């Protein structure tokens, strides 16, 4: 039985509005409704992994697991295995996988982050799950961010707290937050960003939605505008939105948006908005293709509609050779030529690099770089030809060209990372000097760049 080099992943996000679900929710898992929808000819084909995020979920874990598993069994005639379930307050994540994947899945990690302080601590935050699928690391974050049209900055702050403090993946990757720990990271939830138009325009917005004319609404979506201004979700991707706003509906129909201020809303308007979203970030040059992104039309218990997204995702096998794992393979090496970091910092410590990769027995520390002044004010840290030669565990190009090197640039004075990035080994050539590049971030914000040349030796 061959190991896969692709899987499909279902992501769902649903703010249930504290109400039990209706008796049938299969349209959600079938990617049927509005937006980019899944072909009918695929209905019986199970996804490999289903990741379900709920917010305002009133059910026990047991109650929801029974609904989810029976829903998938009805669709696919497969009894899915439960990989993980984690709940913070009424924010929940469930991971289900086809039984054939049970021995391919390992290193399962769950965590949560509570956002806010005092007033603002007690119902918002995030849950997450990570695991290995053969040679590929997968992370999944379900967040419920701060509500209200005039709180986009609080949402951005919530995002940064979650990516700093959610403890998923390989704890040996100490300099790296969740935005660098996974081959594929999916971040979804009730992110609660709104369409920023005047309240007086509510009926105009509703008109536009009835005409399926979303362009003038999406141009005011706060998540798209904040992302374009690099205020949040830097280096994440989102499929184009082609479904109606998923909030705020009158319950038991989808015919009416309920936007007017009420005591129950704290006297706040809820203009129709794309609160419910799926984003992802994958390592450079790894296959990831969104195959659906939409909302259901027939699940009406909540004031939100469920959102679905599906993905093809490249995966690799758990590689064994006659040498590594358990030793190096002298036929493999990774060299860096003419490398330099450009940093936005005003500080003047010496810096060194750390190279982290599951193709190395352990991480590698460089010598300190040489600091120079850039012509536009910047710190340039030069490594020249001084970077250590990296010794991979396996030299076979079928393995090595699918790997990635994480880079942290650290202060010699404090050993704190000033920037993190990632370099793909999926090169155009081996034994050839080739340009490399990554942006550097710290706490998910841009802090600089790393560029230079690489030379990769494989056994071929
Ligand atoms: Cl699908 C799945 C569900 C629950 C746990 C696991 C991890 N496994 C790996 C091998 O079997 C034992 C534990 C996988």
């Amino acid at each position: 039985q061959p190991e896969p080099d692709m899987i499909t992943i279902f992501i769902g996000t649903w703010n249930m509005g504290n109400a039990p679900p209706p008796k049938k929710i299969t349209s959600w898992f079938l990617s049927k409704g509005q937006g980019k929808t899944r072909d009918d000819s695929a209905d019986y084909i199970p996804h490999d992994i289903y990741v379900i995020g709920t917010q305002e979920d009133p059910l026990s874990e047991k109650e929801w697991l029974e609904i989810l598993k029976h829903s998938l069994q009805e669709i696919t005639s497969v009894t899915f295995k439960t990989v993980a379930i984690h709940t913070l307050w009424n924010i929940r994540i469930v991971v289900l996988a086809k039984p054939e994947h049970e021995n391919r899945i390992s290193h399962i990690c769950t965590d949560n982050v509570k956002t806010g302080i005092a007033n603002t601590l007690g119902n918002k935050g995030a849950v997450g799950v990570s695991f290995m699928f053969n040679g590929t690391s997968l992370g999944f974050v379900n967040s419920h961010l701060t509500s209200g049209s005039e709180k986009k900055l609080r949402r951005n702050q919530n995002y940064m707290n979650i990516l700093r403090f959610l403890a998923l993946g390989d704890k040996k990757l100490s300099p790296f937050n969740i935005t660098h720990r996974f081959t594929h990271l999916f971040w979804f939830g009730d992110l609660n960003y709104r369409v920023d138009l005047p309240t007086w325009e509510a009926e105009t917005i509703i008109q536009k939605i009835k005409q399926q004319q979303y362009a003038d609404l999406l141009s005011h979506d706060q998540l798209l505008t904040e992302r374009r201004e690099q205020k949040v979700f830097l280096h994440f991707e989102e499929e184009e939105i082609t479904f109606a706003p998923t909030y705020r509906f009158e319950r038991l129909t989808r015919d009416k948006y309920a936007y007017t201020k009420q005591k129950a809303t704290g006297m706040k308007y809820n203009l129709p908005s794309w609160c419910d979203r799926v984003l992802w970030k994958s390592y450079p040059l790894v296959h990831v293709v969104c195959q659906s992104y939409g909302s259901t039309s027939d699940i009406m218990t909540s004031d939100h509609s469920p959102v679905f997204a599906t993905f093809e995702a490249g995966v690799t096998s758990q590689f064994v050779s006659k040498n590594g794992p358990g030793t190096v393979d002298s036929q493999g090496q990774i060299e860096f030529l003419r490398c330099y970091a450009t940093l936005k910092t005003k500080s003047q410590t010496k810096f060194y690099l750390e190279f982290h990769s599951s193709c190395l027995e352990s991480f590698v520390k460089s010598q300190e770089g040489e600091n120079e002044e850039g012509s536009e004010g910047e710190l340039v840290v030069k490594f020249g030809e001084t970077l250590p030669k990296l010794k991979p565990i396996i030299s076979d190009p079928e393995y090595l060209l699918d790997q990635h090197i994480l880079i942290s640039i650290k202060s010699s004075d404090s050993d704190e990372s000033y920037g993190e990035g990632c370099i793909a080994l999926r090169l155009e050539a081996t034994e050839t000097q080739l340009p490399i590049y990554t942006p550097l971030t710290h706490h998910g914000e841009l802090t600089g760049h790393f560029q230079g040349e690489i030379k990769l030796q494989t056994s071929q």
